[PDB]
């Protein structure tokens, strides 16, 4: 599985959302339902399969699932 398909897959995990769903220009808050604990969870979530730390000034602006994609993949452990 590529970083591409990994992330997408621990987003729909994390946000109980379908995988057709989860387009890559979609947002996290206006597409995919998240809510306050979602988006503190969901960075946990990447956190830990990616084994990498994502400061909280760039999850504020990691909107989009091609953010985090292109975080994680930018950032390789
Ligand atoms: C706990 As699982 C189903 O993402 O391997
Ligand atoms: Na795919
Ligand atoms: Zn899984
Ligand atoms: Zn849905
Ligand atoms: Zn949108
Ligand atoms: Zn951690
Ligand atoms: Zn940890
Ligand atoms: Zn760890
Ligand atoms: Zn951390």
């Amino acid at each position: 599985s590529t970083i591409e398909e990994r992330v997408k897959k621990i987003i729909g995990e994390q946000l109980g959302v379908k995988q057709e769903e989860v387009t890559n220009n979609a947002s996290f808050v206006e597409d995919l339902g998240a809510d306050s604990l979602d988006t503190v969870e969901l960075v946990m979530a990447l956190e830990e399969e990616f084994d990498t730390e994502i400061p909280d000034e760039e999850a504020e602006k990691m909107t989009t699932v091609q953010a985090a994609i292109d975080y994680i993949n930018g950032h390789q452990a």
